[PDB]
């Protein structure tokens, strides 16, 4: 699957780095056990995509949004990895390899909670520490985005990017501030609390971040 | 990926049995979500691998091996929303869709160390039951496919389907029996007991078979 292969050739390219290999595409290739041709398609593919460049030594550089979702595939992998040997308990010589496709099928939803429920995030079972835990969030997601009925938690509010002033203390009134556990809707979205039910406006929609 | 979407549509041909819907073209393509002419091509698909024929009145008859194949993949998707529910305490609204990926991802060792760390896998959370646990083995897997050293117990000899006597001493003096821990490695497969190291030959190494 193209996105998966994506995730898998960002991925690889991250742990190079990690093990102070050079991105070479040759490389890459060896450890995904691909062809040079095949690497060199796909590697041509993600170009396109801006997800990297290939530097004027043939290095993969990775660009910042192939290096945002490469780490989001390690915490993925990592975590997976923790949830196997820690919960699961599977045979420590099978949880990698499991792992590889796991990290293509965990969501951020699942990630988070086995932050929670797991004893320690630090370093996956291998030792590589586990990248992106603060661009997972546990800044967050916008109330237009995240909003059926749910009780988040202000993360921000943003006022400061506010044209329109009208609601601060509309907000002010029902107490929603910072760590404010607020219950969202989309119908348009109204965030209430203390009994209050304050519905937003578009400009308060995409600035207002709350978490889960 | 061709795979996973067989996997996907026996799966939901399955379901449709449980529900009590005849398993029609049209109404997997609805569930599916996917176009009839879509769905005729992977269905045209699976038949010539023996896995569905279309009945004289277009419901889809799974063979033996397609049911095989479904049954494994209903149980590896309730295991994941068991998993889900009960370890990681993913959203209840969330579980099902996210377990519809895990399914093509989860591994026979992953499921069989799931039913050891869960309370209950009589039923999923949705209270479909757990299908396939019996073939899961929780009879066993030949010497030969299973056999680096390791632990396992002996499910099974055949001495029965054997041409080949000279062994079964050789298994009664190391104590080698039913229930009987062993350790096995391929170089051939040697299974060692009591200190005692038997080396085994084809015949049995097809018949024993073993568990985890
Ligand atoms: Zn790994
Ligand atoms: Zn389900």
């Amino acid at each position: 699957d193209l996105v998966d292969t994506t995730e898998m050739y960002l991925r690889t390219i991250y742990e190079l780095e990690e093990e102070g290999v050079t991105p070479l595409r040759a490389r890459i290739a060896e450890r995904l056990e691909q062809s040079g041709p095949t690497v060199s398609q796909t590697v041509a593919r993600m170009e396109r995509d801006g997800l990297v460049v290939v530097a004027s030594d043939r290095s993969l550089q990775m660009t910042p949004t192939g290096r945002t979702l490469a780490t989001a595939v390690m915490r993925k992998h990592a975590l997976a990895e923790r949830l196997l040997t820690d919960i699961i308990g599977l045979d420590i010589n099978k949880v990698h390899d499991e792992a590889c496709r796991w990290e293509h099928v965990m969501s951020d939803e699942v990630e988070r909670r086995l932050v929670k429920v797991l004893k320690d995030v630090s370093r996956s079972p291998f030792g590589n520490p586990i990248p992106g835990l603060d661009e997972l969030g546990v800044p967050g997601t916008r109330v237009i985005d995240a909003a059926m009925p749910r009780k988040v938690r202000i993360v921000q509010i943003n006022e400061i990017f506010q044209v329109e002033t009208d609601q601060f203390t509309q907000l002010l009134d029902a107490d929603i501030r910072v760590g404010s556990e607020v219950e969202i809707v989309d119908r348009h979205i109204t965030l209430s609390h203390n009994g209050k039910d304050v519905e937003l406006l578009d400009d308060l929609a995409h600035t207002i971040r709350i978490e889960e």
